[PDB]
DNA sequence: AGTGTGAG
DNA sequence: ATCTCACACT
């Protein structure tokens, strides 16, 4: 149950190369061949973002080499990408997974979902008789089969987990996985069949174990991790492959304890964990290599936030009051649109503006922020606020002239209600 | 409460 | 991702 963390039953939804998919699914032609997406960039042909797996045997990468490779362009508004199609093609997947349980949307293109009622309810519902394989044509159960390759071997792990697989105790953390299994493979079938979308999952007790879980075997498969499976699966993970451990609190482990892999963490006492990471940091650390997290998955759903920004590195630095200003405009008219769409859907408006920026020069994120009321969902009156706020921060006092000169220009509504 | 950190 | 969003922290 609780002590062993396995009391839930968690999944991570992540679709293969989706943007990829999303173009082909409007030009054909693009369906079953190497293709790849980019944004017209006039260096290069333009940065590749997303490659379809077929280019990827011939080494192509995001952000040539492949002749045949054919292209397809994000259109372009305001200076950035526009990914309207994209969040369109999300939602519809969205929409389609809440069918089967709850879900917590990660990403614009990743979910999570916690299908611990819906394993309940279907181990209630099914006779009580056995699971056969033929109900997971694409599942890989990790690390099992131990003592064309691809295939098969999959269905022998399979044969020797189910066979394995608790019978008649119904709270057995493994067959409440398997049962997940189960339902994510019929949650996938059905998405197929209404988008003609491929993806991947994983299955575990927890979100970390889930979003490591999906990883495993891509594309269009899913890989079930099990308690028992931890130990081995972390005995050569990197320690800077778990979810929030991908920055500095991860490259701190490393270098204060010396070591790499995620199962290291083990040899460490709670006491030790908590001497050198806090209290919070070393009892986290303590149970997550052990496989255990408990991170709730939250359907809450309307964003605490709406916001949009734009770079200007190196030569685009922003450098007069000119720049300033209409970059401001463009970001607040592309603001209004969205405020719009969020008051007309969810019925609320915006009492904050937030405008941050940042100077060349400076290795912070944003140099500064400021803020100031949000009245009227009118870009150009939210241009001249943010504008004001931010407009005595200049050292210049040259006419025509702004410096320090900015590198970065940010523009967000809080504070719903 | 603004700054800093992390995911995707 | 070579942008959007969440949230922990005296
Ligand atoms: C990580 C990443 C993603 N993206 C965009 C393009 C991808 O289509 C989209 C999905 O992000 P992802 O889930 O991280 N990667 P993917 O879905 O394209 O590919 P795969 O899951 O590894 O097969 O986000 C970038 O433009 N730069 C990036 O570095
Ligand atoms: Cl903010
Ligand atoms: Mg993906
Ligand atoms: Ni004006």
């Amino acid at each position: 149950h609780m002590a062993t963390g396995q009391d839930r039953v968690v999944a991570l939804v992540d679709m293969d190369c989706f943007f990829v998919q999303v173009e082909q699914r409007q030009n054909p032609h693009l369906r079953n061949k190497p293709c790849a997406v980019v944004q017209y960039k006039s260096w290069k042909g333009g940065g590749i973002i997303a490659v379809s797996y077929e280019a990827r045997a011939f080494g192509v990468t995001r952000s040539k080499l492949c002749p045949d490779l054919l292209l397809a362009q994000v259109r372009e508004s305001r200076g950035k990408a526009n990914l309207t199609k994209y969040r369109e093609a999300s939602v519809e997947v969205m929409e389609i997974m809440s069918r089967f349980a709850v879900i917590e949307r990660a990403s614009i293109d990743e979910a999570y979902v916690d299908l611990t009622s819906a394993v309940q309810e279907r181990l209630q519902k099914l006779q009580g008789q056995p699971i056969s394989a033929d109900l997971l044509p694409s599942t890989y159960i990790e690390g099992l089969p131990q003592g064309v390759q691809k295939e098969g071997m999959r269905k022998q792990g399979l044969f020797q987990w189910l066979d394995s697989l608790q019978i008649d105790n119904l709270t057995s953390p493994d067959l409440q996985l398997t049962v997940g299994a189960v339902i994510v493979e019929e949650m996938r079938a059905a998405i197929e069949r209404e988008t003609g979308f491929q993806c991947s999952a994983g299955i575990s007790h927890n979100k970390v174990l889930a979003k490591l879980a999906c990883g495993l075997n891509k594309p269009n498969r899913q890989t079930l991790v099990s308690h028992g499976s931890v130990p081995q699966l972390f005995s050569q993970m990197p320690i800077r492959k778990i979810r929030s451990l991908g920055g500095k609190l991860g490259a701190s482990v490393i270098e204060i304890l010396g070591i790499e892999y995620m199962g290291e963490l083990t040899q460490f006492t709670e006491s030790q964990l908590q001497s050198h990471f806090g209290e919070k940091n070393g009892s986290w650390l303590y149970a997550m290599c052990r496989g255990i997290e408990h991170d709730p998955v939250k359907p809450r759903q309307l964003p605490k936030t709406i916001g949009c920004s734009k770079n200007f590195p190196g030569k685009t630095a922003l450098a007069t009051r000119e720049q300033v200003q209409w970059w401001l405009l463009q970001l607040a008219q592309e603001l209004e649109e969205r405020l719009t769409k969020d008051r007309n859907d969810n019925d609320r408006v915006a009492t904050q503006l937030v405008v941050s920026i940042r100077v060349q020069g400076d290795k912070r994120l944003s140099s500064l922020r400021r803020c100031c009321a949000l009245t009227r969902y009118d870009a150009h009156k939210m241009s001249h606020d943010a504008f004001t706020v931010i407009k005595n921060c200049n050292t210049s006092g040259i006419q025509t002239e702004w410096s320090p000169p900015l590198t970065m220009l940010f523009l967000c509504a809080t504070k719903f209600s």
